[PDB]
């Protein structure tokens, strides 16, 4: 195995090859076919990338290193070519006056994920799947032991595809068409995989081809291909949380509302977080105390014509939603005391998130 | 005690001052000053601010994080207006009011009085260079508390920071264009990153007050105490190589970045690489227990006779990205001596690495 390739032709796909036994510590790499291939995986999830090799090349393959061989490819200078060539038990790196040996593991003892058939496919753009995921993202649980909500729900209906996260308290939901005729369907990919989708995807002109099986998800992007395994379990239907019908609608700047519930925050209790908003014609007051009986209040100007009435939420929650709205305006959709809220861009129905009230 | 003060005119010294009553800031407003206090019994930096409206004296004490947390929270061009009832110290801004728990300002601890024995004043630059010199060859948690701080010594008409851990050591010197006594002190980790934090960058000169037990710093409004640290620091003279006559030049990051790929190939504890110097040329090795191998070739300016030496890598590494500069020089003795290394255009700095 021998290959020379341009230094800034490696470093992309050496960072999506890499991770956030030892020889999944390791990258396996093949010359065939006028390619190379490196492959990373954890068993649960791979990543492949292939890059042209325009100059004098030799086939066959071995796995390296991963953080070492990444580490020395990207310190080398701009441009750099760099020569690989297997030697007995060693690879050699050579590039300039720069040389290195490093260790291999056998190619053939690189672990594969198990064969499996596609039933549902579809493309859309890159930026449209990176919406749905970012849109989302936050909510997903970290380790529950419920562990069917340590990831997303990936759900195709009509010509949409959907996203759906939450940890058993809050709950993010981003729906988006994508031109599409699909099979009513729903999937829950793995917490990991979805932040190696994400990272996948640069916000270029490439299509993402999306394949989904009983037992695995794939998506292909130019020269990269990630798969990864489902989550076997039961997703909570989000349709049962979202409330039934919010006919108390506020609307507010977003960074303002922003701004105002980061400084309620400061003296709200470090635990559970609670705030208690007052909705009056085109007012909202927000207040916030803590064990110490420090207090905060804030009054802004908002748009609402509903009845008067108050609710209490969890902060922390309520901000991360706001982050993730990146939007001039905002939508609260309210009901009474005693209900969840629904908070959307005012601007847009895509994306909708639900936090629950708490009685402070 | 009341104040209506611009945000803009809170926020800085409130970063620059940010046992339950150490979490809080002391408050007074006298003779139309709002000073602010914050401390820790070891240091303690105290800001004041000129106020130009309204303000009824008194003082207290409020939570240092949670006061600063909401005067950056607030918007550009606010007006934060303050004043105690209770028990309680209100902010009130726009429409966002809040109300903090206070802790008697009778209570908060004072760092004992003492007297200025050396004073001098230098330029603020002078002394970033002075730190960020030799910052990062500090011991941290030595048993040898006396390595944890930064000796600064006066002699001449020179301000000099030392800073060393026992396995490399960094020196600086500065003029500072008055008659200085010779003094050494010791000043703290903790004491050296404020020195430095409140520098700001402006044209507001420093100056320096040194007494048998303390330091202190004046920059604008502000005023900076720390306790010393006691003890013998080691002298920077018996650690410089009395006569390193073997002399290699070479790129500044050239030369950083072939150790830096060479590195990657060390042992992950000890670190360790080889240097074979030679006509002109420079050869840096390095093998871990996987038998795994780096080799850089450079080309260097070097006469001298031909030697090879060991090092752990990190230490030079740090020397050369705490050098700014174009070019470097390596002063080397034999295999078995420590190398001084220093920008090749400038003197003021010199760096000590023990071999290995
Ligand atoms: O080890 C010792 O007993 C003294 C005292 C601490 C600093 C230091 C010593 N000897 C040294 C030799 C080299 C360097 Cl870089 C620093 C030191
Ligand atoms: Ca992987
Ligand atoms: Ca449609
Ligand atoms: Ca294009
Ligand atoms: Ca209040
Ligand atoms: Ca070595
Ligand atoms: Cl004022
Ligand atoms: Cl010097």
């Amino acid at each position: 195995m021998k290959f020379t390739v341009e230094r800034e032709h490696l470093l992309k796909p050496l960072q999506q090859v890499s991770g956030p036994l030892p020889i999944l510590g390791n990258l396996l790499l093949q010359v065939a076919d006028g390619t190379l291939s490196l492959t990373g995986t954890d068993l649960e999830m791979e990543m492949v990338a292939r890059v042209a090799l325009v100059q004098p090349h030799e086939p066959g393959a071995t796995t390296v290193p991963a953080r070492k061989f990444f580490d020395i490819c990207r310190g080398l200078p701009e441009g750099a070519e760099i020569a690989v060539q297997l030697e007995g038990e060693r690879m050699l790196v050579r590039s300039g006056r720069s040389r290195f040996s490093l260790s291999t593991l056998p190619a053939a003892d690189f672990p594969n994920l198990d064969d499996w058939q596609s039933e549902v496919e579809f493309t859309l753009p890159q930026a449209t799947m990176k919406r749905l995921i970012e849109a989302t993202q936050f909510s997903m649980a970290h380790q529950d032991v419920r562990y069917y909500l340590n990831g997303m729900l990936f759900e195709t209906e009509g010509e949409e595809l959907r996203t759906v996260a939450t940890d058993g308290h809050r709950l993010a939901v981003c729906s988006m068409p994508i031109g599409q005729s699909l099979p009513s369907h729903s999937v829950i990919v793995p917490r990991k995989g979805v932040i190696e989708l994400m990272r996948m995807l640069d916000g270029g002109d490439n299509p993402l081809r999306v394949q989904i099986g009983s037992n695995n998800i794939r998506a292909h992007v130019g020269d990269f291909i990630f798969t990864s395994k489902l989550v076997d379990g039961r997703f909570p239907d989000y349709r049962r949380v979202l409330p039934k019908n919010p006919d108390k609608h506020l609307e507010a700047g977003c960074d303002l509302l922003k701004q105002a519930f980061a400084r309620a925050a400061i003296l709200s209790n470090e635990k559970f977080r609670g705030v208690r908003l007052y909705v009056s014609e085109n007012q909202l007051k927000i207040t916030a105390n803590n064990p110490e009986q420090e207090e905060a209040e804030e009054i802004l100007d908002v748009t609402y014509s509903g009845a008067e009435m108050e609710i209490g939420f969890n902060v922390s929650y309520v901000l991360d939603v706001l982050n993730a709205l990146k939007c001039e305006n905002v939508r609260m959709m309210l009901t009474d005391s005693v209900s969840s809220v629904q908070i959307e861009d005012a601007a847009s129905q895509s994306a909708a998130y639900v936090v629950m009230p708490m009685r402070l």
